[PDB]
């Protein structure tokens, strides 16, 4: 069965026959619609026919679907799952593997990219130090001096999931957040709850309104144990205004390499617990996210006075007007220091290329469009008028439970 | 099957038990989710009027009641007899306001009982369909203190004898394709300035020419019909604080009215059934005006803003989109014309949700229609999780009816 999406400002149709491939459930069913909602230890019995299944999209990739090699590796994997419950991958396997996690993530919208990731193998670390240390290269690599390459670093799977690796933070880089007595926030409040386990488990914390968290990480199921990722290694980047002078006195500064490190890598049944991977900003993470959402720097408010909107009624749209120079100003602040960034028309114009690409090739790119159009000025950038389906293909990256939650501690 | 939504700015959970009546499906499966997606006989007609009366006696606590059996009974024996049946006055008015208050995409809701009803089923010509469209646009306009009101016509019978409003909006603009490949008026019209024309309409070829009526009764052939001038307010487009900006000559009409649904109660089916409110500030400002596929001006604005349009990363879209729009909402309001800010409104419509979950278990909501098409996330609906179904009595789409209709 074949589906039809169009544009309805290019009135450009495609054809899905990608979503056959489906298997995983999105949370829907034919009485109601659940696409605004934002979330809706495995047997040898269920993963060999997982691992199969992997295993021939892998050779039909390569062009050797049927072939000696596909078969053989298939008998290996079969024998090596019976006779140790689980099975390793190659190099080969894992490297296509994470780059289609990437290019099956319906919600991002810089998929265009994703055949030129830097995969790193870590799979022979051990301890948190040996965490450490993988992740400081990944920092370093990825960074390149503000001209980011994509890169995952992925540690070893779970086991028996008691002796899982897992990096606490969800982003490598990102700033404290501390409560006040007052009630009052310093620093920044998604944060909040990471930062006071942090404290706990011993950082000292400068107690600042942008002070670069700590990495917790946890290596085999043990403890998770502090790092202080070098300051020569953290880019930054100070917040100015191209014509606004008084924005450098807002005292804001943002980092350069945004890095999601607490999801789960799935391939071939295999699930990676810690896999922190990092591209590079859109612009509206940082100016529309990041800054001006209630629930985080909050600055809207701030800014607006700077600038002498007439604040007394929002049907004069300070907020949105503030919004704007927010925007211009981080990404004219990441442009003058030459680190890299793409703003939302550029990329989902992209997408919207990438994926037009994607149905022609592959027969299909899901796409989740609640998440994809961009969080201001929707309408205006092509992705608002694309009609898109949302499907689960593996290797996937999915949310797992945050390791507090769940941590079993030894002492 | 008890459901949950998060509003994840606020903490806020709602429980869900409404979506458990829904009966019409969604387009959606669990392998595959379509909520971006546009469009995704008496042995039927009673069971559906039966849920319908239940519903609407159980509203009136009387569920149960004589009156209910009695009324259950009437209406069982009309479709034996007449194989369709009529609805009273009262349970007219019900279904059209709950048809309002299932509209999971209209983000203005939270007025929903506060609608008036014009009763129309006598009606039998054009003729005494332009009376009663000029008569609701009158009521509705109220001198721009602004009405919300639906117009009713005769439900379906065969199929032949359908009434229906071939214009899309009772009040819109024309568009004309020129010969110098490009297009004058608005892009949204073009075909239908055409139809216009070919069922005999003497365009002024103008940018701004409010389209005249084609309205069409029992199944005839439509008629045209131009809505009196001293009818349609319109609203000269200036902003409170670039002079040039009047130089533009942009103006918009004051009254937003949906005349192409067809309005489903208790299994009858009203195909001519316009309703009108007011304008949400971005209906006009983000999509009529900036559209690429519509009046497209962005380009005009930011020229004459001096914004260095060379790159995208500047944002001068963005920075126009938001001085327009910030000129719609002025225009409006210096002629006391009422019109809402997506801020009001959809921090309305949170309200409107917690009541719903409150009063009622729930309230069907399209996330990709509700959260408005600029500043997403500084409105509050963009944080707020939302279920979507689809509950009647309800307001679907049909055909356009050139497509349908037997000449
Ligand atoms: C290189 C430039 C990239 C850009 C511009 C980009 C863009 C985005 C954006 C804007 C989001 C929205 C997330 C949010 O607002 O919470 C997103 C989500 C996502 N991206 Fe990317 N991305 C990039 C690279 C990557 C890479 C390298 C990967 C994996 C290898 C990836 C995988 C994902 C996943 C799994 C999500 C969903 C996250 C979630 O659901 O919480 N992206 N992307
Ligand atoms: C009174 C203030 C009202 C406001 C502020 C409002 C706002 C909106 C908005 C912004 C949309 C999305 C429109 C689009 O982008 O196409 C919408 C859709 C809709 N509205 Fe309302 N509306 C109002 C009144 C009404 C009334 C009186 C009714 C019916 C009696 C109604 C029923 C609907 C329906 C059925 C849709 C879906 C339109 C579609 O699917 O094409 N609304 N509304
Ligand atoms: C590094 C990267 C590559 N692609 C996107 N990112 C990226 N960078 C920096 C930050 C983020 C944010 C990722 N999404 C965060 C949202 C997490 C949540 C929180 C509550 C409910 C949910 F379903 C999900 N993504
Ligand atoms: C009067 C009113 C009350 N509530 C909303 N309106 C209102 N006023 C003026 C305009 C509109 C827009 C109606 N919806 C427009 C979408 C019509 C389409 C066109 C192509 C494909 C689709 F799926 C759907 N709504
Ligand atoms: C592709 C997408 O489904 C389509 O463009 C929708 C998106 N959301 C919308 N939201 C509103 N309010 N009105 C619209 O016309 C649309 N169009
Ligand atoms: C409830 C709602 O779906 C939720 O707030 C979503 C909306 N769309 C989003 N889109 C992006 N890119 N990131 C987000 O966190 C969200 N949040
Ligand atoms: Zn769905």
């Amino acid at each position: 069965r074949f589906l039809k999406v169009k544009n309805w400002e290019t009135d450009v149709v495609l054809t899905d026959t990608l979503h056959l491939k489906s298997t995983l459930e999105t949370g829907c069913t034919e009485h109601i619609c659940m696409g605004s909602i934002m979330l809706p230890v495995r047997t040898k019995d269920q993963l060999f026919p997982l691992a199969k299944e992997f295993l021939d999209q892998y050779y039909s990739s390569i062009k050797r679907f049927g072939s000696k090699a596909h078969m053989d590796r298939l008998e290996e994997v079969n024998k090596e799952i019976e006779s140790t419950s689980t099975y390793q991958l190659k190099d080969t396997e894992l490297i296509y593997g994470a780059k289609h996690a990437w290019r099956n993530a319906s919600r991002c919208v810089g998929r265009i990219q994703w055949s030129k990731l830097q995969v790193f193998d870590a799979r022979d670390c051990t301890t948190a130090h040996g965490m450490f240390n993988y992740i400081c290269n990944h920092v370093k690599y990825a960074t390149n001096k503000g001209n980011l390459r994509s890169a995952i670093t992925i540690f070893p799977q779970r086991t028996d999931g008691k002796h899982d690796f897992r990096v606490w933070n969800s982003q490598l880089i990102r700033y404290a957040g501390y409560k006040q007595p007052d009630g009052s926030t310093l620093g920044d409040p998604a944060n909040v709850q990471f930062t006071e386990i942090c404290i706990q488990q011993g950082w000292k914390a400068p107690r600042g309104r942008f002070d670069v968290l700590p990495l917790l990480l946890q290596a085999n199921g043990n403890d998770p144990e502090l790092f202080q990722i070098p300051p020569e290694l953290v880019l930054e980047v100070p917040i100015r205004h191209p014509k606004f002078d008084w924005f450098k006195d807002l005292g804001l500064k943002w980092y350069g390499l945004p890095a999601v490190s607490n999801m789960l890598l799935e391939i071939g049944g295999l699930e990676f617990s810690a896999c922190p991977f990092s591209g590079w900003y859109m612009g509206t993470e940082i100016g529309v996210r990041d800054y001006c959402d209630n629930s985080r720097y909050n600055i809207l408010e701030e800014v607006a006075k700077k600038m002498d909107l007439d604040m007394r009624k929002t049907s004069s749209l300070w907020k949105d007007q503030a919004l704007v120079e927010i925007n211009i100003a981080v990404l004219y602040s990441f442009q003058s220091d030459k680190v890299t960034i793409v703003d939302h028309h550029s990329a989902t114009e992209s997408f919207i290329k990438h994926m037009e690409n994607e149905y022609r090739c592959r027969g299909g790119c899901p796409a989740d469009w609640v998440w994809i159009v961009p969080p201001m000025s929707g309408s205006i950038t092509p992705v608002f008028h694309q009609e898109m389906l949302n499907y689960r293909l593996t290797p996937s990256f999915e949310y797992q439970p945050d390791p507090w939650n769940t941590h079993v501690w030894k002492g």
